[PDB]
């Protein structure tokens, strides 16, 4: 997260870190045994780390649970990032508590202007690189689809939405991928892609979770 702030320990209790020996993506706990992340976060050997604040220090609220199954969206296209969503089932149910909590799926879609919380352990610099140890947060509005498609001509699909600030300075970034965009208590977005980070007129692009609620629910129910 570039231009964000320190969330505060466990203030984003659905935020998970995907760990393959190191944090490589965020995700969101959607129930005790399921995380949603970006399909582009797919890899083998995922350990889901819940209750994390400082990802480099065991602070006492963590649960580390191995993925038992990853399910990349059937239509995920890695070239375009269309359908950049993946479900990860945990080998065992997370113990739910104030610091490890699921985030509600939308029952529809959010609108341009809705303020969302985007969070992650991604890069905090727009030029160069600095990785935070503690979870960073960003309040950002959903941008109109038109501004989104204007910022990224030919690349924005109906499964993507932009959020953030056309002026630059405030954005998600590498390392935030797969993590949540939560608007009005619902996971509306997954950190998906962008051009650089926090650059003028290059807002974050997020997987439009509301398009996937049927698939998420059906997939979870069947798995
Ligand atoms: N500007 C954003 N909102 C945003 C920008 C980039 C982003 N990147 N995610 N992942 C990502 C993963 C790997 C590389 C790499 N091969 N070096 C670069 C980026 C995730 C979000
Ligand atoms: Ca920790």
């Amino acid at each position: 997260i570039v231009g964000g702030y320190t969330c505060g320990a466990n203030t984003v209790p659905y935020q998970v870190s995907l760990n393959s020996g190191y944090h490589f993506c965020g995700g969101s706990l959607i129930n005790s045994q399921w995380v949603v992340s970006a399909a582009h976060c797919y890899k083998s050997g995922i350990q889901v780390r819940l209750g994390e604040d400082n990802i480099n220090v065991v602070e006492g609220n963590e649960q580390f649970i191995s993925a038992s199954k990853s399910i990349v969206h059937p239509s995920y296209n890695s070239n375009t990032l269309n359908n950049d969503i993946m479900l990860i089932k945990l080998k065992s149910a997370a113990s739910l508590n104030s610091r490890v909590a699921s985030i509600s799926l939308p029952t529809s879609c959010a609108s341009a202007g809705t303020q969302c919380l985007i969070s992650g352990w991604g890069n905090t610099k727009s030029s160069g690189t600095s990785y935070p140890d503690v979870l960073k947060c960003l309040k950002a509005p959903i941008l109109s689809d038109s501004s989104c498609k204007s910022a990224y001509p030919g690349q924005i699909t109906s499964n993507m939405f932009c959020a953030g600030y056309l002026e630059g300075g405030k954005d998600s970034c590498q390392g935030d991928s797969g993590g949540p965009v939560v608007c009005s208590g619902k996971l509306q977005g997954i950190v998906s892609w962008g051009s650089g980070c926090a650059q003028k007129n290059k807002p974050g692009v997020y997987t439009k979770v509301c398009n996937y609620v049927s698939w998420i629910k059906q997939t979870i129910a069947s798995n």
